[PDB]
This record gives C-alpha cells, structure tokens and sequence, in this order.
C-alpha cells in the first residue's frame, strides 16, 4: 500500500481540444500519478488498469460520413517507445441528434516514467452537457 | 478485511424502477455501507472504485437510455454518466458501464440511476449491478 | 500470505475456446479453466473480452460474457456478473465488440470461478490486454 490512482475529466471551457483536468471537484490525482503536457506518468512499475470514456454528439448527419475515433497511447522513457495502446473507431451517420460513447479500457503492465494519453479526432463533436460523461483514469492493481 | 465494500443488484420484482437489493445473494453490504432510499452511503473518508453496469434490452426500433452515477456530499452531482442511442422486429441488447475512482466523505450517498426502466433487462442474475470498494 | 491474486490471459493458440493461461499468487490458483478461491474474505472479480467480426450475417449474433460461482458447500453454478452484446444492427466491414465485467463478493475457500463466452469464434486473441480474467483479495 498505497496503490497509484488517476480519474481525469475533459475541461468543458476548452474549446477545440479534449484537455483533463484533476484540479476540479469529483477528479483525482493520488499516490504519484502526475498530470505533465495533457498526459498521465506512472509513478512505479506494475499491472494497471487504463480506462477512458468520451461521450460525442451530433446534430444529424452532414454530407457522407463522419468518423470518430478515441486512442490511449504510451510512450516510454526507455528509447522514447511509442506504443498504441487502445483504439476504437466510430461512424456515426447511416435533422435529429445523436449520441456516441466510446469506452477504452484495458489491463497493461506499466514501467516508472510511462506517459499515457487519451485522445479523439473530432473535440467539435465532444460533448460536455453535463459532468461525468469524459474521464480517463489509471488505477494499479 | 475492515475495507467497506458493497455489491447490490436490481430488484427484478420492482415495477418501472432500477431498485437495488443488498441482502438477495451474491449481492452484500460490508464495513459500514448501508442502503437508504435506494442510496449507497460512504461509511468513512477515502478512495472509493465506483462500479455500475446496466443491460438494456428493446424489441425491434420504433430512444434514448441514460445511466449516471451521482454524488450527493453531507443536490446530486454527476460523477459518472453515458448515453446510448440503440436505434439508428429483432431484439437489440446494450450495456451501459460506468466506473472510476472518487475521493469520498464519511456521509456522502451515491445513487446509480437510469432514464428508462421499461428497457431494463434482468431475465438473468448478474446483469445489472451497482457497488463500491474502498482501496 | 500478504494477499491472493491472480491475472489470467487467454491462450492464443488455443482456437475456439476460451482457455486461461497462468503466470496466480498466495494460493490462487487456476486449476479447471477455473480460479480457485484459496481462503474466505471480500474479492474484487472482474474480466474483459473482446469480440470481432469480419461483417454482418443477420442480427442474430448474440455475444455474452459471464462470469460464475461454484461454491464449495451447495456446488451449483450461478452466475455473479453477465453481459449480453448485439453487434449486427455491399463490402462488409469487421466490427469490434469488447465486453466488461467486475465487482466485489464474499468467497469461501474452495470456490470455483470461471469467466465463460458462448462464441469462441468470435473471441479476438490479438488484443491481449484485452482478453483477461483476475481476482483480488481486499
Ligand atoms: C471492477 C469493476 C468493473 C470493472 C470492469 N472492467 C474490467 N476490465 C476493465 C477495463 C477498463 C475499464 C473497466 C474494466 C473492473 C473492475
Ligand atoms: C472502459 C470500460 C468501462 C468503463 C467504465 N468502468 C466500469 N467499471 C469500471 C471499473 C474501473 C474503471 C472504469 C470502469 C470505462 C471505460
């Protein structure tokens, strides 16, 4: 004990772009986990769970498709490896709105200085309503 | 272990409502956790896992489902929150999954709620769930 | 002694059938395909597995992932977490369906877990961290 944890959420006043925030209430940093340019750093080595939700909408379908995509990715301090980690890819669009979540998540094993980010193609289609519709977060095992 | 835990599952006798069971099997309430008014309350300050999932299930498209967890400190306040637009006569099954960890106080109650319980599904044990671990 | 864990993956050789590979600590250990519970105390549960499809044959396609209780003493199988995923709502393009599961239980020593799929074929084993089941003792 204790166990490195995250739980990071969008800031809704960024306009055009998907930046997280732990300073805001119901958000955390804990146990080493540090926030560094927009990226989560692991503080020790172990098994980690990475998690990510973003919640998109849109008002109706605009001419031929739209895509939307969400990935985690980890680059390392060890010759600067940059790996993807999680991937997913959404079309939304087969005027009334819709609404597209896309969950990333997953068990890695992380080494001490692994940056993680969370990020999308399209933040014009984010959605922030409400509060606790786009978070990432780490928690070690 | 001292460590305040609960896992409760939906009532599937409960008309129109998402209303969870703590003392009904496999389902428990430990460490200080009680169940008021269809609310977890936090037994003491500390790291909580916060974890949810909800099955919903439609017959064919003729709609929007909605699951949100939500905080409500010693006005609920949304800590987790989704939707889901299933339809874009077959029956169509969607999940809803929300989790994450949270800095909670001794007296705060969570609640897990959704829009629409005429599409909940719990034909089947486990499919709809709501609990914390404290780390 | 400290705590009894386990991480299990699924074997990538191993086609049409979900079948845990170990290296499992304190006594957890993975015996039937099943995780065995080593001592009595509050466990944290949870598993993932991902689905893919190269198109879509009829919406017909139904993906579960369920998670299930042997207890020692009555030695029945009863589900503890379960999910079920519809993913078939021309060139046809693949689809990726990922299924999640977790919570907290009170085991007793000898309890058989297992994390179970009805569609091996679908099962994708390219992800890795992605198809796993584990439980922690809290
Ligand atoms: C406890 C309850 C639920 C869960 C659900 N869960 C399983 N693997 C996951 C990967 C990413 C996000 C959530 C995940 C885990 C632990
Ligand atoms: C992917 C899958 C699920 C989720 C939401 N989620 C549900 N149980 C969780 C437990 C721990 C963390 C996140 C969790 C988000 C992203």
């Amino acid at each position: 004990s204790d166990k490195p944890v995250a739980h990071v959420v969008a800031n809704p006043q960024a306009e055009g772009q998907l930046q997280w925030l732990n300073r805001r209430a119901n958000a955390l940093l804990a146990n080493g986990v540090e926030l560094r340019d927009n990226q989560l750093v692991v503080p020790s080595e172990g098994l980690y769970l990475i998690y990510s939700q973003v919640l998109f909408k849109g008002q109706g379908c605009p001419s031929t498709h739209v895509l939307l995509t969400h990935t985690i990715s980890r680059i390392a301090v060890s010759y600067q490896t940059k790996v993807n980690l999680l991937s997913a890819i959404k079309s939304p669009c087969q005027a009334k709105p819709w609404y597209e979540p896309i969950y990333l998540g997953g068990v890695f094993q992380l080494e001490k200085g692994d940056r993680l980010s969370a990020e999308i193609n399209r933040p014009d289609y984010l959605d922030f309503a409400e509060s606790g519709q786009v978070y990432f977060g780490i928690i070690a095992l």
